[PDB]
């Protein structure tokens, strides 16, 4: 028992991190097979970032201008191309440590682990959620760009995120591995509105089930609710509307605990309307939304 | 910017995990050089665990009874010995993936990453603190025993913890890598009092400095305090007494932010006496004590 904000073991991803330098900018790259993927802003100086013409900036660069180092060994760049906001640097050597992998575009509300890196070296790993507004609340300093987000299903790493920037508000924006930004964000140093964010209702409910499984039960009540009634409360408190698809995904947790999803919704309703009253759930004094129903099942069953 | 409960990259430790089976019990082992380290209770059946005579149980076991598998390959056991609560299984092959390592005994209040494993396979990684009462609040199910805690300084892994058991209260107990339990705990299925726990004051102050660095400043006030006055408040709220050694370790964070340690203590005093008033600090609605001053400096500077 016990429930923690657990990240995936990062080893398979650590073996893919490289340092990419172009001119005076250094950031991280992801080496999979004979291709290194990195944010295209590696070709910019901070001066260019105000309004960069990436096509023009990339034309002034040749394969020999992209310095790729994997630990202490230099990779020979034999091709370069821009795909959306990522550069793909073809190298003459396939990464011997390339794990089985996929590139996936996750949905808002889904979770993933981030391996924060600097100069191609791993600094740490943490679990986070893609917010409903397509930002992430990470921990990224200058040089962290190119650090990636991922999930792991047994031996296959699904890469879902590459870090590109910090918004003026301190939240983080990035792309899938085809270079497409999550959200309306552009790789330009400009005012960028992240939309209104909401709490991931299905995740909070999943976390309440994890709390019951692990012994924290004080919030369970004698009430029930309907999806319509619950959604009027979810609206007031800036929670995502709960759908039958969300109830269906909570099925296994409802079956394991014997607590009907709408009964757990009534507990969540009372917690929203009355607060925690100075009490905690799984060591938290707020309603946690960074665990999906899949994460709860995985952690509660010990999937490796 | 941003501040997360970051774990160390687990790759170097993942390469050391093996599965150890003895009779009908399977748990995790740590393979470093030609030695596999695992909890000695691998030789017990649940029946033995009520009051085990480990010396007698181990005498009935031979090298061929310890089945050690590293992924899918079998290791040949050529020696076995018990050191405190750990078994050391000498194998005929040195782990090719053995990183530079040390065995260290951490102090209460210090933090480390745990690589949770099942059947010798990694499931996830999370950061936690050794509580002042020498327990840890982890996430461990049946089969997680032998999972280890560690810190990493550049290329050297300092192993500090090996998981052994869950107390009847749901908190976790384990040993250093020489098999010595942290705390008064015994590897026996019996009633075991974990002492009174307290909040790690120096860590909360370190986390308040991290909050100021990352923009969360609402808690800063016009007050100061003394170590004596602060400790009267720390006593009332079950916080560890702050010492000059703790103030000295907070030195770098005080210098970086320009906020005197006793001024930050006055903010902490007001937060203890008045609460958060429904506000948050770094995404938390409680005072976080699982970040040491070293962790804050490391994360705020991007150490790899
Ligand atoms: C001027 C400029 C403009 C853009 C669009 C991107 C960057 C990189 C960046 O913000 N990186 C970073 N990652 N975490 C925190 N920070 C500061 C820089
Ligand atoms: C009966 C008995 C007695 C002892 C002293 C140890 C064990 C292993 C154990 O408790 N392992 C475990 N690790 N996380 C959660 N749990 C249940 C079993």
């Amino acid at each position: 028992s016990g429930f923690r904000k657990m990240a995936f073991p990062s080893g398979k991803v650590e073996g893919c991190m490289v340092q990419v330098t172009c001119g005076t900018t250094t950031l991280n790259g992801l080496w999979l097979d004979d291709v290194v993927y990195c944010p295209r802003h590696v070709i910019c100086t901070s001066e260019d970032m105000l309004n960069p013409n990436y096509e023009d900036l990339l034309i002034r660069k040749s394969n020999h201008n992209f310095l790729v180092q994997a630990g202490n060994v230099q990779l020979r760049v034999i091709g370069h191309s821009m795909q959306n906001c990522v550069l793909k640097l073809k190298v003459d050597t396939a990464n011997p440590k390339t794990p089985k992998y996929k590139f996936v575009r996750i949905q808002p509300g889904q979770t993933f682990s981030v391996l924060a890196c600097y100069n191609g070296s791993p600094s740490g790993v943490y679990q986070c959620a893609m917010r409903p507004n397509f930002t992430i609340k990470g921990s990224f300093l200058n040089g962290s760009c190119g650090s990636v987000g991922f999930n792991i299903d047994y031996d296959c790493v699904s890469f879902c995120y590459m870090h590109h920037m910090e918004l003026p508000t301190g939240v983080h924006a990035g792309t899938d591995l085809e270079g497409n930004f999550y959200g309306p964000f552009v790789d330009r140093q400009t005012a960028q509105a992240a939309g209104t964010d909401t709490t991931i209702t299905v995740n909070v409910l999943a976390w309440l089930y994890a709390a019951v499984i692990n012994g924290d039960r004080w919030f369970l009540n004698r009430f029930t609710t309907t999806l319509n009634d619950f959604n009027l409360v979810a609206m007031k408190y800036n929670y995502e509307p709960l759908t039958q698809d969300h109830v269906d995904i909570l099925g296994p947790l409802s079956a394991q605990t014997g607590i009907a999803v709408l009964d757990m919704c009534a507990s969540l309703k009372e917690l929203l309307q009355n607060g925690m009253n100075g009490r905690t759930i799984l060591g938290s004094a707020l309603l946690e939304d960074e665990f999906t129903p899949f994460d709860v099942v995985r952690q509660c069953s010990g999937v490796t």
